Formats: C-alpha cells, structure tokens, sequence
C-alpha cells in the first residue's frame, strides 16, 4: 500500500514532503518524548544512519504533538543525527493510523509501505530494517 503523502517542517523549519523522497528508502518513525524506549532507540537509528544514509535510506523522525524547544531538547539529548520532523496536530500521526508509540513504516524506493513495525527494536534489528529498504549497493 503508498504510503499517504504529508508535508511537514523539519526543526530547522524546513519543509518536508514526503513524496519527495521517492527513490530512497524511508525509515518513517513516529514518537513522543515520553517514550522511553526511544531515549535507547534514537541512539540506535543514529549509529546505523553513519552508514545507511550513504546507501539512499532516509529517516524521518515524526514527533506528535510536542513543541520545538521539547522536541530539540531530547534531539540533544539523545544523539540525534537525523531528520525530525513536527506533525504539530497529530494529523499525520491520525492519517497513517498510528496507536502504540513508537511505531515505524519502512518504505522502500517505490514509495510503497513494505513492513509495520512497533515494540523494542535492537540496533541489530534496525541495522536490517535499514537494509530492507535500502535502494542500492
């Protein structure tokens, strides 16, 4: 199934729309600060992307619902490496259906939606999600 098109700014303020990123894999993961498993997970998305944004996979980080100052505050906290991205009214988080948090859609070059994924994600696991959707090489 495509994976429903939005626009939404990154924390530097620019925009981002999703279509745009056809070609390359996208790890599309949706979170909130209070996720605990995130302050693990970010490190994890972190250390992989090093070597998987080279290979055409792109990670878009969207944070529901909290402000920027929050939002930058746990980027710095926890390594962020990566694009996040603020879905300010959780409209993209309700168009995509998303419940448990966090929750990722990898997308593969198609811009099709090729796997769901939600609960503990080692470093291991993420490593070959980032593969799964991975367009070269």
């Amino acid at each position: 199934s495509d994976a429903p098109n939005f626009v939404l700014e990154d924390t530097n303020g620019k925009r981002i729309e999703l279509s745009d990123l056809k070609g390359k894999g996208v790890f599309l993961n949706f979170w909130g600060t209070w996720c605990e498993p995130c302050k693990k997970e970010f490190p994890y998305m972190a250390n992989q992307y090093k070597h998987f944004k080279s290979q055409g996979v792109e990670i878009v980080a969207v944070n529901v619902g909290e402000s920027k100052i929050a939002v930058h505050n746990f980027m710095k906290s926890y390594g962020v490496n990566f694009p996040v991205v603020l879905d300010t009214d959780r409209q993209v988080l309700d168009a995509y259906d998303v419940s448990p948090l966090p929750t990722t859609f990898l997308i593969n070059p198609e811009g099709k939606v090729v796997k769901v994924v939600t609960g503990t994600m080692t470093e291991s696991m993420i490593h070959d999600y980032m593969n799964l959707i991975k367009p070269g090489e």
